[PDB]
């Protein structure tokens, strides 16, 4: 069975229950809702469908709300026509959202473009298709020198590598998309363009402002500042999504795999889920097979140690959504199966539980948990055993779906430590994960508040 | 505080309570009754007094009954006079108990002296004072050549180094001594001259026949057969007693330390106490200080890893019983304090507990136990932590006194695993062995019959 | 300084000396000649220029001759027009090179298509684009079931995975390329489409037949067969080139990274250079910057542990040959720099030399070597020190260019072990790789025929 | 073959060549000359005989001159008659060399007895036979209370446990003894009663004053001050002699084994031989068999790690000198055979050499050495391999007998590193310590002054 979990963005080709059900089947574990597009009724029905499928089949899934977040865009061109920039030329950016640009100038949606930039700074346009150098700044104008030939279209993304931008943490719309999220009760929010811990807290404050206080916040690392503030961001969030594509636009190429690796490792050490994201099977938006280069990159994320892998357009609008979920899974299964535990108070207990589980060959580790901490603490060592996580918190069951190799199970009550061992035993067996005569290792907390894992116990089924 | 336990033989100079009380204070932990001498009323008062002091002070101790054992002795001499044997001479042993010997021959109490011996065999007499070689066996006669000059007194101990003797496991007085042992409820019986598992089983059966089935049997290895059968002996015993002295007459001197070593190591591995015994502070039978040679010997037995050290004549009849108890304990304390854990299902759990105890610096390990198994399973690793051992079994409480660094405590009930943690926490504190904020590691068995230790939990006081 | 070495394929845009010089400068260590194209006089001049640059600058490089190898093509179609085949359809292959095919069958260049195939076998066409089932073979005809929809273009590769083809190993045109190679004295021959150890030997026998017995043979694993016979291939060759692209055609995607990994690992253990090859910075054939996916793929090859990385079209015919050498190198330097030694008779000595070098902090390991084995043997552990390799064999010095982090140096004589230490100290200093006061670890063979490394010696500069 | 070396004191019953030859044969490796007795002619003939046996048999031995050292002694008594002291009594010591003592007072040979002592201090007399408490010091008088009954004989040794004494490093007769030592070319001097480094230097200076600069100095630690200054003593000495018995009168008994342990461990770490000495087989002064306690104590000293063991009286005047040598060696052979290497620039080189010897199973390590350092450095790790040590220095060959498991061999020249491997191979073979096909590890120094071991080489015979 794979352990690495797969997050799929759901779109209109993939939203029916029927599809939903086909996807959980091929390996889907979380549904992602990309608020870059769609309205609240579409999303709602999507949430509802999933939830339907869920109730109908007994499968579990989780629901991740992706915010759209702050951005700087170029706007419109003459006659809606493309313009050819030429290396060396001068090109100029205007804050005047009224201007209609041409081959010499264009407007930008971001009234602060002037202040945040600085002569010498680089401007990149259309996910890096064109780069320019800033020569001068005056009035509403940024004047640059195009450093390379390319066609500027209408409404294009601008990157300001190394630059810190004064956009706020939450775009405007952004705020209403989280309220919605709270109202529907999503299990995670993936917040875009995080650059500093201050940005996390703002998102937590909104959530908490709307009853979304138990919603896990996944900060998306997408540029250099964020990369820089990684540690403090990480400390404030419940987890991370490394966006290779965005990073590869903001920072030196040779540094992007190293950033992924690093972030991945700090997550696992912090007990915070991490998602590996942009540019996974993108060729499948158009083909029914990924390329070899693509297969190795995902493999290598799994090997880097991620908890989950994510499909974007491959599953939202491509022509083979189910073919991607399916190859995405054989690759997880196959990568996962050649990985090893990493042994190298919660910690002591949990490493011991894992080390023991392995020494006794137990196929299963059973953990009791309120917040999900102890299922994460065991997953920190990359057990060979599957983790059967019992909990009475619904949210916690949902959120554990995202964790590597955990199988959450919602229970009505856990009266006591021996009560857990009994129940854990029943379930072990009920789960077809183990059979009479297997050793099982059961971890939980005893006379300690949630957040402390201090007890390990070996049992024979 | 020392960990190594002290076994003291009680004699008529040490039997008063007052004494008993000054000895428990100096470090005695178990009182040995040597049934080589004394009658049942003496011994009984002895037990009674000890049990007195115990109830009067709240101290705990254990009682070990030492059997006297089968033996081969030489018998009487003309006029009760000693005869000087001379190297080179012919000398002869006769199984004819009626014979009254002289410088040419003497009788032996052991009818099988001529069948078990063989031409070429060595006979030793009077604790190795004189040796001889067997040249011929015929009729009731064993004819030797005296290898060395010496004087043969009457009624002396004979050693048949390397020979297997068909004396029985037990002697006619040995059997009454154990029934007495049973009526009095001693905690352990140290059986003498054990040579083969069969001997153990006989002992076990005799005890079981008289309600003594819960008495721990300690086999005394005193000769080469025993040594050879170590492994099946150990398997059948609840423990061992290494009698260096005897060993030293029966086997090559250079092997004796090695025997002691080996045997201590296999006891600890098997979870069976072991006692290091003859020749420990014997000089103190006459002096109030042991000799430096002597001190190293004990120290070294502690370092070889023994649970206990045993005082003989030094405390039963010597002039300085309480000086010997006291120098024995400073040595214990001083050696014990420079030792280290040896980490290298029950086992996995216990090693981890100890291993975790040390990583979190816990001064105490608290164990629940019926039989004593789990307290011994944790001592296997020579913890730095004291072991606080809770049990509802009184016998168990007593026998655990003999175990290295265990403090046993009798409780009225342990209703459940959470119950134990609460209970063990109160006592940990109550015992002044830890204080508020110390980490304590609690071990027990959860949903498993006695004899399985499968649970470890860390708690802060 | 980077360690991982860079093989660059030289073409007509890159062959000047001027260029050659600018590339050595950017990181090129080996020139690859792609015999898929060009003639003997172009090649010869290429070799000669490289050799000029070398002699003029003192730089060292090595020269790798790639053979072209055996193939199986589909041929021409009606009007040069594509024809779309549809699943379930019957389609068929003819050996008759005169047929002009259409939607129902085409011609293949390999007369033995019929005998080597077998009803039930799979035929793959066009780098796997379309697959078919062997239904029938009769006459000059192999008849199959198209298993998937696609369009057959003209002149398309065919793969017969699992099947052994009777094509010889060395194409009788190819044979000519090796002779040339021997006359010019290339350092390595990379042999195409190796499937089995018998294929290696065939190459070796040709080389030996023409004075090229000292030329290292790199087998290119490019298919399932080869993959399967990897071990016996490895044993017969002097090294390997893992051709991910070809592999990805013949075998299941999700296995392709795993094959690379494996193969890299058994190389290093065997002391046989390994190159990682197709699909490295291909985008740069057209852009001056690779993609972030490409940059992690290389990195990851370096992390998998390859000795070298190779540029194909990026440096032979693309628009930015020197931009690819150069990003290729920053990526090497960058990856190389965060890697660690792998410690985990030649073996014992060399492991030790490395472990010692690291404990003493030596910036450099000096090795004496005839065949190169002792430089590879130290390189097996990924030392942090640079390897300075002395040798009197010219071929040895050239081929060591291809080894990870080795700096070869040709010397006139090494009279004795003490002579080596003296010489090796001079050169260490002469090299600016160490300075007065650094520890240096010197490894060599003493009173042993080449092929044994038995001597290690530490010295201060 | 035993590794532990045996130091035998040579007296008049053992000085004949015949005897010397029989002992070399039982295991004697060094001859000790105890200058507490004999005159120069006796000793010289003793040296001569041993040297004879040597030359006659090709055996090697070393010679060790034991200084008598300074002392405090009680002097004469009225009529030469013993006086019984009674506990509680007052008894007084006088500095006045003229007094003739009785039961109330006696004189001491040590003028500083009054200054160095203090009220409260303990004075022991006649090897601890009697102890007394100092109550008052006045004039030439030290007044005490006898703590125990006993009889005072004349001319008896006194201990001031815990006291520092201003006796000089050396006695007047000690000085003449060393001059003789130097004339005879003894190999080691064991200096008695070393308390502080200053003492070692004194000894060194006198030796140096008389051509004895190459004689190794072995400090004897006999008292608490000694013990306290251990480290600086060690540093100055070429080695140590642990005098357990002396220690045992000067310091708490329970510290004495720990003293031995510690000092044996710091000698091995410092590459300085150590000798375990008083109280080894003393009972054999009178019997032909040691006691079991005795045998454990030695074995245990070999296990603590000493390089040598020493016979005293047992081999100088006892009745069974050759039985004591002989049991001393069985015990050595038997304890030594169950030990293991301890692996845990000279160092690095040497640990690896041993580590490699074991991994390749080499039965011998051959070392080149001027001063003996590298032989000691390999021995530091308790190799299972014998050390064959080639040197050109005869003193060095001699002193190396004293080291654990080294076989020293005097050679005429070692021209070069390869020369060494050649030679070492011949001799390895010539020594019947190895055979064709055995791996041998050869260690030395290459292009480094003596005192640096930087080269290790593996060879097959």
């Amino acid at each position: 069975m794979k352990k690495t979990k797969i997050v799929c963005t759901i779109g209109p080709k993939t939203e029916s229950e029927e599809m939903l059900a086909k996807m959980l089947d091929a390996g889907m574990n979380v549904m992602r809702l990309n608020f870059s597009h769609g309205d609240y009724a579409e999303h709602g029905q999507r949430i509802q469908n999933l939830r339907n499928v869920m109730s109908k089949t007994g499968k579990t899934a989780a629901i991740l709300l992706d915010t759209k977040g702050p951005e700087i865009r170029t706007m419109k061109l003459e006659g809606g026509n493309d313009v050819s920039l030429k290396a060396g030329q001068t090109f100029t950016f205007t804050t005047d959202k009224s201007v209609i640009g041409n081959s010499e100038m264009v407007a930008v949606t971001y009234e602060g473009f002037t202040t945040d930039l600085s002569v010498g700074n680089t401007v990149l346009v259309d996910d890096g298709l064109i780069g320019m150098e800033v020569t001068a700044i005056e009035g509403n104008k940024v004047i640059c020198k195009v450093l390379n030939n390319g066609d500027l279209g209408e409404n294009k993304g601008v990157n300001l590598p190394g630059v810190s931008i004064a956009l706020p943490a939450l775009a405007e719309k952004d705020k209403q998309d989280l309220i919605f999220g709270c109202e529907q009760g999503v299990d995670f929010v993936a917040a875009s363009f995080i650059r500093k811990r201050s940005d996390v807290i703002e998102i937590r404050e909104h959530l908490k402002a709307h009853g979304g206080e138990n919603i896990h916040i996944i900060s998306k690392i997408e540029n250099q500042e964020g990369l820089n503030n990684f540690d403090e961001i990480l400390e404030a969030s419940d987890g991370i999504m490394v966006a290779r594509g965005d990073l590869g636009v903001e920072i030196p190429v040779e540094e992007v795999i190293f950033a992924q690796k690093m972030m991945i490792e700090k997550c696992i050490r912090a007990l915070k889920v991490v998602i590996t994201a942009t540019m996974m099977l993108d060729s499948m938006i158009k083909n029914p097979r990924p390329t070899r280069a693509e297969a190795g990159d995902v493999a290598n994320a799994i090997l880097d140690g991620t908890d989950a892998v994510m499909l974007s357009g491959e599953s939202a609008k491509g022509k083979y959504p189910l073919e991607a979920v399916s190859i995405m899974a054989t690759i997880c299964e196959r990568t996962d199966r050649v990985m090893n535990s990493r042994l190298e108070i919660t910690e002591a207990v949990c490493r011991g539980a894992v080390e023991t589980a392995e020494k006794l060959d137990a196929p299963l580790i059973v953990v009791a948990t309120q917040g999900g901490k102890s299922a994460r603490a065991v997953r920190k060592y990359f057990p060979d055993a599957t983790i059967l996580a019992l909990t009475t918190n619904e949210k916690t069951a949902h959120q554990l779906v995202l964790s590597k190799g955990v199988v959450p199970q919602l229970v009505k009550e856990i009266t006591s430590t021996d009560d857990f061992y009994r129940l854990g035993k029943e379930l072990a067996l009920q789960s077809g994960l183990a059979h009479k005569g297997d050793v099982v290792v059961m971890v939980s907390g005893a006379l300690v508040p949630s957040g402390t894992t201090n007890t390990a116990s070996v049992h024979v089924l």
